[PDB]
């Protein structure tokens, strides 16, 4: 679990969004595993606007942060799960690192701010849904 809070928006994994997230829906994209809902309280986070390929992410299944080198956002095949059919997930960045069910929502950050959130795992890999292209989150 986990979310990004920026301005009057909350960014979560689409497959973990709550009834309240859906009742206050701003935008969602099943192909990216993202959903953004509106909030009344002002958010605590700032979004990176950069091309960094190194950063640090929080891994809840280890209660630790790990440094990673990750690929540029791209279209990557993801195996079927209880949440999605087998499909290509877009705007996804892969890295070598630990991730298991329960780790989705952990934040990936670089020196400029929030880059994205954990969205895929297994096989000693961790995949992050990029949010750096969502410029409207900042206004
Ligand atoms: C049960 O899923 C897993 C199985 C083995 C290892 C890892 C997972 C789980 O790692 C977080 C994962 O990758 N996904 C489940 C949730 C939806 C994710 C997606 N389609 O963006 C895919
Ligand atoms: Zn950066």
């Amino acid at each position: 679990s986990g979310a990004i809070y920026v301005g009057n928006y909350r960014v979560v994994n689409r497959h973990l969004a709550t009834h309240n997230d859906w009742a206050n829906l701003v935008w969602e994209d099943s192909s990216r595993d993202l959903l953004v809902s509106s909030t009344t309280a002002q958010g605590c986070d700032t979004i990176a606007r950069c091309d960094c390929q190194t950063g640090v992410y929080y891994c809840s299944s280890r209660r630790k942060h790990y440094p990673v080198s990750f690929s540029k956002p791209s279209l990557i095949f993801v195996e079927a799960s209880e949440y999605y059919p087998a499909r290509y997930q877009s705007h996804l960045m892969l890295a070598v690192g630990h991730s298991e069910p329960g780790d989705c929502g952990g934040i990936l950050r670089c020196q400029h701010g929030v880059v994205g959130i954990v969205s895929t795992g297994g096989n000693g890999l961790v995949g992050f849904a990029d949010v750096r292209d969502l410029l409207w989150l900042d206004e």
